[PDB]
């Protein structure tokens, strides 16, 4: 004669060890990070026989135990997140009776409550395995969800090792951050972001983006994560070995980088990024972009000689706090960064004193040259240098046998590629029909930007008859020209990945990455597996 079989009493089926306020605009108001859930469960007796036990199971596994044996209730802590049938069960003397199953939800940052994510093969990609053991990275760009439309769910993820999130910004006001303000609206947005923030602390440059805007599989209004972080939990759980790391900084969010002199403020960066970790726990360690140091970054009145010191001090310490982090979570995180590809950004930093913190070094041979100048033409991207010009110092070869110089071994190195074309209109004034060698009125008509396109529109106007198309075969580049009206292009294409990839194998190099993810419309990242030896 066992007790009566309990019935459970409605209430909430749903607990976030982790709290997202879905309409704040302050990051401390957006999240509370919290180390378990508090699951509550009633239920209701019947035939009122006060059982001498009563339990709450999740899985069959015992989660708390009480008295409760006349229609009682129950709250408990759940540390780990997921997908829970709970059961109520009553004891007496004589046996045990438990009630019908009931799900919960108790949600975490490391996507455990969500399945895996419905990734798109899309456009021109196509699958490839990870075989090869070099680094496959790219960016995805918070921003992207917006006129780009390319949310997380069009990564073509068994083509990555690595995906890179750019970018987490660094909070402070009016000479802190006004690199932002030469980007209308940023500025602004990130003092919104962090309304009673402290300085120099990690944060969350658009809420909207990156936890609140409904996605694919995310559109519930009571799904706790939504946009790019939820998606990216969904991603962990799709490829759980593939690494998500943030990208702090970039070219418009590194000026707090140059602060970090001051050890004091070192520290509460550090230790920020800890507690964003511990919050976001679907991050597999941490990328810092510092761009750069010693300056010649976005603001022209920041940069120090002494920046190169603080580089390797902040690497040290960022990597003894992913060790702490390690010690309580058991994994291991990654210590990475992007780095400048010119030699005088370079010189500026031994690393050969940092790398023993970090697992790889993204090196960024893009942007060597832009709509920056009128003057200075020539390859953005390319592997050596042009014939025309064959002292030119600003290529990939160059700047990584100038990063070897200095120690670095050749496994950390991760060579850059672009998904992206930076261009000139009205190029005049050249001779030998080498475009290069000519000035330009200005920068060309770019798809979101000025002097910037994408790859994907690169390649279909190519298809279209409305480009010609050159490769440099010395400096491994290609160009497309209009002559009829001076437009002039340099990105990469799948030929020019492919012979980085070359490169990097018969340099015993880490691998290959590639901004950004959603300029590609497949043939870049599939010539960036096919050129390290993955398969098809
Ligand atoms: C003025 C300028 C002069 C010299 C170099 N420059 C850059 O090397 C540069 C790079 C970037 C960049 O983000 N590269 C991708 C990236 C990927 C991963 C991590 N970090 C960065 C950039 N946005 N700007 C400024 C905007 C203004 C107009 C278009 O470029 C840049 N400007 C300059
Ligand atoms: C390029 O030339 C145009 C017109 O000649 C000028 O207005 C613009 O400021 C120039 N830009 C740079 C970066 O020199
Ligand atoms: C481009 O501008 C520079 C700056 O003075 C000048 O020296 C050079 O001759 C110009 N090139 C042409 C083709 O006009």
């Amino acid at each position: 004669a066992p007790p009566g079989k309990p019935s459970l009493g409605w209430g909430e089926r749903t607990f976030a060890i982790v709290e997202v306020n879905q309409a704040a605009t302050a990051y401390n108001q957006l999240v509370t990070k919290r180390d378990s859930a508090d699951v509550s469960v009633t239920w209701n007796v019947w035939s009122g026989d006060p059982a001498d036990k009563a339990r709450v199971l999740l899985n069959d596994k015992e989660f708390w135990s009480g008295t409760g044996g006349a229609a009682g209730s129950a709250s408990f802590k759940v540390k780990k997140g997921g997908r829970y049938q709970m059961v109520v069960e009553l004891c007496n003397a004589d046996g045990c009776s438990q009630s019908d199953a009931t799900e919960i939800i108790v949600a975490d940052t490391d996507g455990s409550h969500l399945p895996p994510l419905d990734y798109n093969m899309g456009e021109k990609n196509k699958p490839f395995k990870q075989t090869s053991g070099k680094v496959v990275g790219a960016y995805f760009v918070e921003w992207g969800v917006y006129p780009r439309k390319f949310p997380v769910d069009r990564v073509p993820i068994p083509n990555l090792t690595h995906l890179l999130y750019g970018f987490i910004p660094i909070c402070g006001g009016d000479g802190i951050n006004d690199s932002l303000k030469e980007i209308e609206g940023s500025f602004q947005a990130l003092q919104r972001s962090c309304s009673g923030r402290e300085d120099f602390k990690v944060s969350i440059h658009d809420p909207w983006a990156a936890l609140q805007k409904p996605q694919k599989g995310l559109s519930s209004w009571n799904e706790p994560y939504k946009g790019n972080f939820g998606q990216l939990m969904m991603l962990k759980q799709a490829k759980p070995d593939l690494k998500i790391l943030p990208s702090i900084g970039g070219w418009t969010l590194a000026d707090p980088f140059f602060f970090f002199t001051d050890e004091t403020k070192r520290r509460r960066f550090v230790a920020s990024v800890k507690d964003f970790l511990q919050t976001w726990k679907f991050f597999d360690g941490v990328d810092i972009d510092w761009e750069f140091p010693g300056g010649k970054g976005a603001n022209p009145n920041l940069g120090s000689p002494k920046d190169g010191e603080i580089y390797v001090l902040l690497m040290k310490e960022l990597r003894e706090m992913l060790n702490e982090l390690s010690a309580e979570t058991g994994r291991k995180y990654e210590l990475t960064s992007a780095i400048s590809a010119g030699w005088d950004k370079i010189q500026v930093v031994d690393y050969s004193a940092a790398q023993k913190y970090m697992d790889h070094i993204f090196f960024m041979s893009y942007d060597f040259k832009g709509a920056w100048s009128n003057d200075t033409l020539g390859h953005q991207a390319s592997l050596y240098a042009p014939d025309w010009n064959e002292k030119e110092t600003y290529t990939t070869d160059f700047g990584v046998q100038f990063l070897l110089a200095q120690g670095v071994s050749p496994k950390k190195i991760v060579v850059g590629v672009a998904m992206y074309g930076r261009g000139w209109t009205g190029v005049h004034g050249y001779k030998d029909n080498n475009p290069f060698t000519g000035n330009a009125t200005g920068p060309v008509k770019g798809t979101w930007q000025d002097g910037v396109v994408d790859y994907r529109e690169i390649a279909t106007e190519i298809a279209q008859g409305k480009w010609e198309y050159h490769y440099d075969k010395v400096a491994q580049a290609p160009y497309v020209f209009r002559p009829a009206t001076g437009d002039l292009i340099t990105y990469d294409d799948a030929r020019s990945t492919i012979e980085k990839g070359k490169y990097v194998r018969a340099n015993k190099l880490g691998g290959l990455f590639a901004w950004e993810i959603d300029a590609d419309n497949g043939d870049i990242l599939n010539a960036m597996n096919m050129g390290l030896g993955n398969s098809a």
